[PDB]
């Protein structure tokens, strides 16, 4: 049974006038491993991966501003807002060198930070990550109509904010196995107050699809170009059929990105951590040792 509990003491740090919650376990010395979640999750999504890494490495898993147990100010929650809070979170923890383990919008944060701080990144493990989607054809057919509807103001906000469809519908449809009721309640908990669902709606409207929004496309293109030229060790997890990363794209990146190891997790959609956490956690732990310190 994939574990449903969240046995991590809460930690908080002041970041630009707000508090961010984070997991912090494992030994204090050595290179820390920074786990970055995306939409509509929290550090909860890493709960069954962290235990594989924490014996040998510090594990830091923040909740993005507006999400999880972090503070939820009255922001637009643009990607830019997440960048500012995460930059300040990393500095507030005094993090020097890090290994990144990143997913969905957390991977946009992680790659963008790595591009700007390349000397401080000792490895990146990533999965179902944000890349430019050049045409709506390159978005999975089964979720095309709904994400197109999410990317409207009136219909999209009614779906995501008023009716909480990204939590109640999109999130379970991002996992091959059924999420249990205990798991759904952990994911529901940050968003019981409808006004707090703003990040859940802004995030899909930030996705770089068919050239829009132009500012996000540009940013993502820039860090994908950095990633293609960087020698940083890379570990890419992928599933079948995937959502953001179909198997063919994973196979292409395994050869185009330098020093990149790709791992097939089996059946998977977006939240690969919920379908095969033991493989993801085991492989991260073993790969960390191959980085050799
Ligand atoms: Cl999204």
């Amino acid at each position: 049974g994939i574990g449903t509990g969240f046995p991590f003491d809460p930690h908080y740090v002041e970041v630009l006038g707000e508090r961010m919650h984070y997991v912090d376990v494992g030994p204090r010395d050595g290179t820390p491993v920074l786990f970055l979640h995306g939409n509509p999750t929290s550090s909860y999504v890493w709960r069954n991966i962290i235990p594989h890494v924490a014996p040998t490495h510090r594990c830091i898993a923040p909740d993005l501003i507006g999400m999880g147990k972090s503070d939820k100010p009255d922001l637009g929650y643009f990607f830019d807002d997440h960048v500012r809070f995460m930059d300040a979170f990393i500095e507030a923890l005094g993090l020097e060198e890090v290994v990144l383990v990143i997913h969905d919008w957390g991977s946009a944060l992680g790659f963008h930070w790595a591009k700007r701080n390349p000397e401080r990144v000792k490895g990146i493990a990533f999965m179902e990550f944000i890349r430019p989607i050049p045409t709506w054809d390159e978005w999975p057919e089964f979720a095309r109509e709904t994400f197109q509807a999410f990317r409207t103001t009136d219909v999209g906000r009614k779906l995501i904010i008023d009716q909480n469809v990204f939590i109640e519908g999109t999130l379970p449809m991002g996992v091959v196995r059924p999420l249990t009721e205990v798991e759904m309640d952990h994911y529901r908990e940050p968003f019981l107050n409808p006004v707090d669902r703003e990040p859940l709606w802004r995030f899909p409207n930030e996705l770089p699809i068919a050239g829009e929004p132009a500012n996000i496309v540009a940013l993502v293109e820039e860090y994908m170009d950095w990633l293609h030229q960087s020698p940083v060790p890379k570990l890419l997890f992928w599933g079948t059929p995937g959502v953001l990363i179909p198997p063919a794209e994973a196979a292409r990146l395994a050869k185009s990105l330098p020093n990149c190891k790709a791992v097939d997790i089996g059946p998977g959609l977006n939240l690969l951590q919920e379908d095969n956490p033991d493989l993801i956690g085991s492989e991260i732990a073993r790969w960390l040792s191959t980085l050799e310190i």
